[PDB]
């Protein structure tokens, strides 16, 4: 039983690759061009979509994916080149998945609005903004969140099996 | 007659794999841009084209074609690695697609109107909207779903010759 | 003489398949965008160019490239996975041509107006549109119709030399 | 001297192949959104550019460049399968290359103009109208031009010292 | 402890290269088209554009990634062919990472405003511009300055230990 | 001292390619789209672009780096097919190579202008015009001016050492 | 008592003239210049205007004002030419200025509001239309309506003193 | 009772004039600015105008206000200057109040549409126009078919009177 | 002095009735016109200003100018017609003047501003609008205020003269 | 019966200024503002519509109207400050109505057409022009032609009567 | 020669007169609505304009023209209703006409520029505009002024025939 | 004879009144609105036309006119308060009549242009401009011209007879 749970993991993570590396894309594609404001201001729009939107979800899901495969490159250089570093590496992969996955939640929430309303310079008093596409973006944070809670579940499993405390 | 059909199951994946990755990409390319309604409100495009398309068929169809290749992939690496798998996967593979086929026919039915009438804030009252390319569309639903019914139809022939109950 | 008739037969279908690749996803790039009507109504010009082309040329041929390439594809499978063979799918290649080209007949015929007369709801009585590039979509019809048509004269040469009735 | 001549054969089919491969796709990109007629009629754009550039010189020249390399292929394959071919074959190079050369000088000529009257229906009377960037494409066919000259020459060198009428 | 640095070198140098290589092409693809400026007057967009962002932050990390790798290439080419070359590569190498580093803060600073005044002809008197995604592009700024600071850090290290002075 | 020297060569001509492959093919993608002039003359915009830009640089650089490597290739070609070949390829090379650089002096100078005045027709007589982005062009100018010096000075150096007169 | 009451008949009349003839004619300029409604279809403001506003306010109050002076004029005619007329008169005026009174009643009500909603072809479903200067055209009604009504119960009161039934 | 009839007459001659000149200059003000087609042609709002209404009401009524006045000014100016010019000057009146009742039914009949479908070059097939304040303008049409009615019966009775045959 | 009052009481009427009548009637003109607010919403502008400007001053004045005038004319008709009505017409006078001062007062304060934020639907929450020709009309305003007020402060001296209580 | 004559050209004159002054000021208000030419060219419409109509029909019949009246305004102001004037003036009147006459048949034909092409400077080649109210004013040029020639032959009744050669 | 002086007083008032009613009605007609200035923001062409032109130079005119003509028609009354009178209306006419003379050198100068630059809210910083007709204007003040004067010279030469001190 | 050339001298003073007075208003009621310059900067369209037209030949004209008829006035007002002033006006209408022809002829000329080409601040270089309605305006002009020298020369007549030096 904890035998296939590497096969498991491994399997995991190339779906992971492959979902955000064919479709993701192309989701995010418009997000500037079709976010409009209700106003005649110039330079109300580039405003009130750069609070909204600081970072966009597809470069921090990119950024994640590249970061947590660091370990496995370094052991693997290691012993290219030539029992601790198994232990080491399997505690960074613990911290980093953790630490990226609260980071998601502290970021983004679980859904994306259809209406936002933003009071940024230029703009005059408060004024209303309306986003594209908001369901299957959110669909998406969903997904994404279930897939690294499922990878974080795995890592720990492993962890204790070797580690004591 | 039960042999070659193994043959035709490898050949129709891989058909569909080919027509969704080829011609797919392209129909759906200008859904957006290309729709439009009868109003002077900002804001009433972009939530009526999200009530009326909240996933586009295109990713749902990619979604579907990668995770109905899993349980191969398991079974593939399990062996790298190194009979009960070979059932468990077969049972698998046709709870997989039976939900997608079944999910598909309720998401999108068996056609895609030219008009919609939407009546979603900000827009005021009922308003009218006008589809591009709807023959297109419909024409490609239903090739998709001909070519997953021969698919799950495929697949109950060999869990009986092989299974009991 | 006999015996060159299949290299020939190769010949053509790799210089088909060359042509349609690399220069035809380019000549319809634009066909909706620089579509245009004689008319102030909204939607008239997405109703009209759907009934003008409910089907691009280019989606009809990428398609039929793919599928008259199947029995081929079953045949080399076969034989990896371990006369009959041969004969029927001579047979399936040569009802899949005619089909191909009669369709093709069918539904394109032999040029492209410049102009078109819609008469399709919310237009109103019968307006006047507008074709992009009519001569070099008349030119690529007509070339691959002769394409096609040698391609189904080779394929009868070697049905009547193996089969009698 | 004539030994050599068959390696200049080679490196020039090559360079020809280059030069319209990597640079070539992107002259012509804008050819026709940067075409503009002084006009108020719907449709007169359309027509005026068809009646200008029936074929746009790219599309000849990547049709050329696929037909001349057919007899080699068909040759190639012969000896894969498996002198009257080698004669036969230059026989066909020697006519197709002719041919096209006489065909690029009637449709096209040595120079693009700059400004084109058109008068085509929905025109009113005769309009001006003005093309984008004409100097690179007149280099452009002035250069291909010499080098299927070039190639012209070279392919009659080797026909008169095997062959003798 | 000194014999892993090379190792976290090597995978800090290919960590850089992936994350300009698949992320950064993305942000900087709409930068002028989405710069607007407060005025009436043909022309100013372009000039206040130019003075702002003389070169954008994309072109000369490549560069840099580039022009870093050359003492390496040389190095190898040499062998190929085929101690002093060790030590003067890197001396290179130590001299190029700090002229890049400090050029880098020279050039851009820690931080991209939202907000630029711009007084440059055609423009009258001075000019209020809107720039677009400044927290996107500052973050980015920042991570790329500590990763170039850690490869900095890293060839010293090696330096002293082969060094004296 | 000399021995070194083929190595520098070697390594310059990549670099070369790859600034010019990856970087260039995108600082001139909106080259015509952003140029404006002061006028309400149709075609007037297109007339004048034409004059102040009849060739682009980066066109002219791909067709340098291309035809700069034609002797080699025909050298290789020529000992795969089976000493007066080097002198000979090393002559056709110092002399392509000072043809292209006093062409590219004379062709563009030293500097990319933000103003352009413009008289042809159908512009009414003399308009003022703008450019995008002078500064980054400009920078490119240079460099490659430079890098092409170094080629030349470099190819010298071996032409003396084996050449007499 | 009964004396003064005819002064107040005339005074009356000549305030009600002088106040419809020099201030009632600009209020009413812009009626149909600034009525607009939420929509895209030509020809949906004319028809919803007019459904609307079928008789504008000031032209029934100028054509009541002149037909309500007719019998006296009769009156005076006579008399010129040359105690019967004088009753018959005063039925006739009491007849037109209740007729009068009523039909204002029926045709306008006792304000104007804001918002107006139609449903009349060309337009699509309903839509809503916006009205220009409320508030003044409803106390222009309202004061009008005052003065009427006055008039109305100064012509009854001579009535009855000469009448009997 | 014949005798009060002459009173009436001059009542119903000045009321006419007063209401034509006082109310109907400004209901026509604003007939051709706000007539619309649905159209995309240059000159074909003024061709269809021009066939919907060639003669405006007002000028036909005010041309016929004058030209019934004749007579009696002929007559007036004889007494001046110094029995058989009164009964021919009857004749004339009741001539030219005939002709223009039967002319202003055979023009106008008795309403104006709220649409209007024209067909005139340089229109494209026919078109879908639409007019402005319709009820207002056949109201207006009524009454002065009404009043001029009566005006016509009027001085029938007269003639008879004075007239044998 | 107290004989002189009456002549300035005649003057400063004729002298209101002049500056109304004369210049007041174009400051005005344009008051709907050019009002302007920063927004994009149908109908948004009709609710502000009918809410910032209910009633236009000019009409007021010139309400006020006729209505004041009114006892004048009843006493001159009743003199007419054939020492109580001096003194009855005196205190209506009075009575009249000091209501229509207060009332100005009330409805129109001291000054114009320049800006007024509206909040009235269909605007969406609080908007800013801007006037047209603040300074002009608060100067008129406070000379219409000054020269009525000398006419109430004249009307109060005659009634105490002859006035006990 | 010439006696009536003098009282049929005095009715005749008062009629024509009648028309004159009261219908034509308002058919020819538009004359410009709703004439439109089918360019793009600045000017264009300008010059076309000063070629069209060099001086318009209204200023024309004003000027005759005016200054066919000045001998009779001669001969008054003589008999005033105090039979060979009565001759003179007739003579003169004589001759000023048959050039006038001559003159308009000259000028203007006998009607306006519909559409009008222009060839002047600046416009491109010949382009086409289209008029306002073609109907209306071809009625009014034929009815201003009949009174005309109706008083040209009543002046010559006198002139020979009186007139010997 | 002071007899005459009066006659040319009264003179030059008439001309004053004549001269502001006549013409300077429509010099100003447009001032507003020609009116530019170089920016983008709303409400900046509002507030630059009061801040440029206060208070009209027509409208101070005619007051100027109304206000000096009331001691005249004071003393014209008194007349009426029935020497100290004249000396004291000469005092006051005196005063009046050095007040206003003062008071227009103060508001306006002797000049109208034809730029002008603002930097009112809601501008950004400083703006710059545009005026009207400046020459024309320019040239009224002046011979106003200097009318003006010559009014003030003639009332203090008799002034100081009569007056002592 | 000379005794007749005054009842001309009144005849043609009126003929000029009426003139300008009755059509003179409305040749250049549109004479801004419709001049148009080849430019898109703001405010070159004010400067242009200041620069082309100082001062509009209709305002001189009514100046002229005003100020030729004041030695009358004084003369006639000397009378009514009541052979030297008949000289001294005289001499004085004498004056003013060529002093007024003089400068006539200095400001205009003889005709008005089609085009002007104006380089005045805030536009680029030079740029042309076009003008509406030349040849009704040189007609005017010319007929002025002439009208005026009628009357100089009249003038002069009378001086003669009574004058000596």
């Amino acid at each position: 039983s904890t035998m296939i749970g590497r096969i498991l993991l491994t399997v995991v993570v190339i779906f992971r690759i492959l979902i955000v590396a064919i479709v993701g894309e192309t989701v995010y594609d418009d997000e500037q061009t079709m976010f409009v404001c209700n106003t005649l201001q110039p330079g109300c729009n580039q405003a009130c979509y750069d609070r909204a939107f600081p970072i966009s979800h597809i470069r921090y899901w990119v950024f994640q994916i590249i970061m947590v495969c660091t370990p496995s490159l370094c052991f693997i250089t290691y012993s290219v080149h030539q029992s601790r570093f198994y232990i080491i590496q399997v505690v960074f992969r613990n911290a980093l998945e953790i630490g990226f996955l609260v980071g998601q939640y502290f970021l983004y929430g679980f859904s994306v609005p259809g209406l936002y309303e933003c009071n940024r310079y230029p703009c005059i008093k408060e004024v209303e903004c309306y986003v594209s596409r908001p369901t299957e973006k959110t669909v998406f944070l969903v997904f994404m969140f279930a897939v690294s809670g499922i990878c974080v579940v795995l890592n720990l499993a492993e962890l204790n099996h070797l580690g004591w405390r």
